[PDB]
């Protein structure tokens, strides 16, 4: 075992917003990406504005002040760091890429199912049809389902 958190409500904190997208999309995106995990362990995740969120979520560019810099448009779309104390649980976007709520550019919500994903202790999938395959791919958002190799591997961490 990987680190897990110790609890189960965990927090987040929107810490600044791309300008490709509009706030409320952005807003939207995220929430949805955490409700995808919700609804397969007991975790609940709770948006705070101020205070001290377990993970916060970021854009940011090339070195961006951890150890793993971004690398311009395409490559490295966004990291993760898996649960701990300050930075760990963050969730960091390569502002070089363009972020939509749509299948151009690069996806936000699929993105971030897979880097929550991490933020909540998970590694790579070698399952083509799971969100934790190392390598995006856009799917139909309307239709999207955790694989069952993520539902295994998120409940094998939380239950
Ligand atoms: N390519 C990279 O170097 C980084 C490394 C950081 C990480 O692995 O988080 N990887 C990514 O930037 C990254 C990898 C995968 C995904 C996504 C995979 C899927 C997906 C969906 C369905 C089936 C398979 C994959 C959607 S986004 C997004 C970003
Ligand atoms: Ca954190
Ligand atoms: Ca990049
Ligand atoms: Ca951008
Ligand atoms: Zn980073
Ligand atoms: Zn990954």
């Amino acid at each position: 075992m990987g680190p897990v958190w110790r609890k189960h409500y965990i927090t987040y904190r929107i810490n600044n917003y791309t300008p490709d997208m509009n706030r409320e999309d952005v807003d939207y995106a995220i929430r949805k990406a955490f409700q995808v995990w919700s609804n397969v362990t007991p975790l609940k995740f709770s948006k705070i504005n101020t205070g001290m969120a377990d993970i916060l979520v970021v854009f940011a560019r090339g070195a961006h002040g951890d150890d793993h810099a971004f690398d311009g448009k395409g490559g490295i779309l966004a990291h993760a760091f898996g649960p701990g104390s300050g930075i760990g649980g963050d969730a960091h976007f390569d502002e070089d890429e363009f972020w939509t709520t749509h299948s151009g550019g690069t996806n936000l919500f699929l993105t971030a199912v897979h880097e929550i994903g991490h933020s909540l202790g998970l590694g790579h999938s070698s399952d083509p049809k799971a969100v934790m395959f190392p390598t995006y791919k856009y799917v139909d958002i309307n239709t999207f389902r955790l694989s069952a190799d993520d539902i295994r591997g998120i409940q094998s961490l939380y239950g």
